[PDB]
């Protein structure tokens, strides 16, 4: 298992345009467009980002293409940034993907607002952070990948992932 795995399973893969758990405008692997309520607006950034006329729908390929990009964005946002670098370096492998998932549906702010779960990971207290993670909107809105996500740090292995 690695990131592109990890990151498709919890996003799935569409085609055509979507509204995300949060009503934004998305396509592909998890690829927000707009947080703008026009479906115009969201075409209009979708040709933007593909370089063609897309009328609301993509190609597989071109699908995965926005993938590696928001993948290649997720870890040099954590890479640039003061208070997620720390903790980045400090973890193993498999901790490191669940940090890169977390950066790639909540952005590297909203990740560095975690305060106290970062200051407990560094630390290495797994079960203490776990437990602080899911005291947050995140975890109380999209329950089943938090938990996913949460069990990853908890134990280091792919465990939450062999199920799906």
């Amino acid at each position: 298992m690695n990131i592109f795995e990890m990151l498709r399973i919890d996003e799935g893969l569409r085609l055509k345009i979507y509204k995300d758990t949060e009503g934004y405008y998305t396509i592909g692997i998890g690829h927000l467009l707009t947080k703008s309520p026009s479906l115009n607006a969201a075409k209009s950034e979708l040709d933007k980002a593909i370089g063609r006329n897309c009328n609301g729908v993509i190609t597989k390929d071109e699908a995965e293409k926005l993938f590696n990009q928001d993948v290649d964005a997720a870890v040099r946002g954590i890479l640039r940034n003061a208070k997620l670098k720390c903790v980045y370096d400090s973890l193993d492998a498999v901790r490191r993907c669940a940090l890169i998932n977390m950066v790639f549906q909540m952005g590297e702010t909203g990740v560095a607002g975690f305060t106290n779960s970062l200051r407990m990971l560094q630390q290495k207290r797994w079960d203490e952070a776990a437990v602080n993670l899911a005291k947050s909107r995140w975890y109380n809105q999209t329950p089943n990948r938090a938990k996913r996500v949460i069990t990853t740090f908890r134990t280091g292995t792919w465990d939450a992932y062999k199920n799906l």
